[PDB]
């Protein structure tokens, strides 16, 4: 089976990066590594974090992931990330990292850690957008660079997206893709806000049903299925209130189960389990990388 | 006791830092590294840097490090050494960096790496030259700048070692790194070669000339105030002699146990003892590192 790889730092990511993981994982040996340790080159509460790790994990679990199925770990967790990732930066250049468009000399230092988590799982795919394009073609660099130098060890990655989605706008800004990290609460929509706040966030001059108008229309037909022909028929001379009205429901019909079951594993001492199992996993395939690494470059014994 | 924590990549060696140590052991609680992954940080030869860290392993244990008494290890062995060295990699700034009075950006980044080798440990002494001063006032500031953000978790650093130059040209250090290899006296080297070496216009024994008397008034345990007399009006060549038996004397019984250890199995599980040590130390003190940062659980 083919290998994914998807380092995790709104229904706009459920919709374009996490919705297609729920069954693309049963056709795929899928990993799902939340980066902590990506996450401390810049500022971090300690509190925040530690807590923002948990939700994650839940929230990638409450929304279909299935530990059984996928590695779904904590990327500190596995030590061989660190390790692999000095060997790397190593072999990579400071004209390469410079040149990274994208101070504290992680957020300079960083690339080499986040293609040590990709090449460890000897992954296939990575599911990122184009503004990850550039960190892709440099592992891709330096997995070249070194399979040249000691002999093929790593698959060289592609950067996909497979089954991709539709892009998710924003709902203040229809000109804008929707982002958490978004200053007006009111762009985006969160996989925990509550009925009441996706109702009014989806209520807030032409007044045809027909492809922000093209923003909720994507949001509509992906989360019920329809076709957007179907409606834009269902809507031929209708106002924006009752789609609305209508569009409400679907998200928070959507939400519903989602949200009943990541209250159930963040008060799950199985949750805590299931990161045990997949740092295990990942330890182990990730463990046996680092030594293969180590054997090609003379490192210890 | 006070922890010592030295990291290893001559003669002039052994009688700078490496020979009190068999001593100071007993007083200190030491840790020596073999820095395998700052080796990498220029282009190795993978079967002579595996064979490297094997002799540098016994060399140590032959000259007189007490496995019992101190903890040997290869630096790889502990990954705690490379998850340290990532959090340490974003509290440090790249202007520190490259202020670094020292491409491949192992070169510009192993600096985090060579003060968490240090910090993991609560090491209070670093017995390094003036060559490492920066590097010292670096993880210095590294330590300092974590424990008044988190708390109080590393033990401030102080570089302290508790100076022979090459035969060659006595204005210049001894230095394995030497072109000219009679410039030095490896531990190595055969007495045929210590001689040799040894015996390549004032013509008298008083403080290149000032160099001979250093090695020999401490190889010895004579004084170099005792040996100026002992040498009172005679010339070089005696003194050469003499010289070159108390180097073939000092090195001949350290070449014996280092040849048992290259061919013994007690060398691999000597250096197993020591990384299951250092890593039980140093994986408490990532433990301690994450919590304070909030990674993981
Ligand atoms: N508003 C959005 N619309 C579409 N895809 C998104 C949106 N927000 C995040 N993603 C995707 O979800 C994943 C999370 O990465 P990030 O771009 O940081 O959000 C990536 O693959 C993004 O391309
Ligand atoms: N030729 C030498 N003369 C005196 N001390 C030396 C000599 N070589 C090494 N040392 C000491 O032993 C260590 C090796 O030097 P280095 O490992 O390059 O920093 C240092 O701590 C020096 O202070
Ligand atoms: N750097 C990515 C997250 C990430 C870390 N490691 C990865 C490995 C593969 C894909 C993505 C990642 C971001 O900014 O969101
Ligand atoms: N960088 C030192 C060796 C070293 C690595 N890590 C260390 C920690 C403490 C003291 C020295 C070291 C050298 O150039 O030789």
């Amino acid at each position: 089976m083919k290998t994914i790889f998807s380092g995790i730092q709104t229904i706009g990511n459920y919709i374009g990066a996490l919705r297609q993981f729920v069954e693309l994982q049963h056709e795929y040996n899928c990993y799902f590594c939340i980066v902590d340790q990506h996450a401390i080159t810049v500022w971090q509460d300690p509190h925040e974090l530690r807590q923002n790790i948990r939700r994650l994990a839940a929230l990638y679990l409450a929304v279909g992931i299935d530990p059984t199925q996928a590695t779904l770990f904590i990327q500190s967790e596995v030590p061989a990330h660190a390790q692999a990732a000095w060997m790397l930066q190593c072999i990579v250049y400071i004209g390469e990292l410079e040149r990274m468009t994208q101070v504290s000399a992680g957020l300079l230092t960083y690339p080499p850690l986040m293609a040590a988590d990709i090449l460890l799982y000897n992954t296939d795919i990575v599911p990122v957008g184009e503004d990850q394009k550039q960190h892709i073609e440099l592992t891709r660099d330096l997995a070249e660079r070194f399979n040249k130098r000691y002999g093929e060890l790593f698959t060289i990655p592609e950067a996909r997206i497979p089954k991709v989605g539709a892009r998710i706008m924003s709902l203040v800004d229809p000109t804008k893709k929707m982002s958490k990290s978004d200053p007006n609460p009111k762009a985006y929509i969160t996989l925990l806000d509550d009925a009441k706040t996706i109702e009014k966030k989806i209520k807030s001059s032409e007044g045809t049903i027909r492809y922000g108008i093209s923003n909720l229309l994507n949001i509509y037909s992906t989360l019920s299925g329809q076709s957007i022909e179907e409606l834009e028929r269902q809507y031929e001379g209708k106002g924006y209130g009752v789609f609305k009205a209508d569009l409400a429901q679907v998200v928070i019909e959507t939400l519903r189960p989602i949200q009943e079951r990541y209250h159930h594993w963040m008060e799950s001492e199985e949750l805590d389990r299931v990161l045990d199992e997949g740092a295990e996993k990942a330890n182990r395939v990730a463990s046996e990388m680092v030594r293969k690494m180590e054997q090609a470059m003379g490192l210890g014994r």
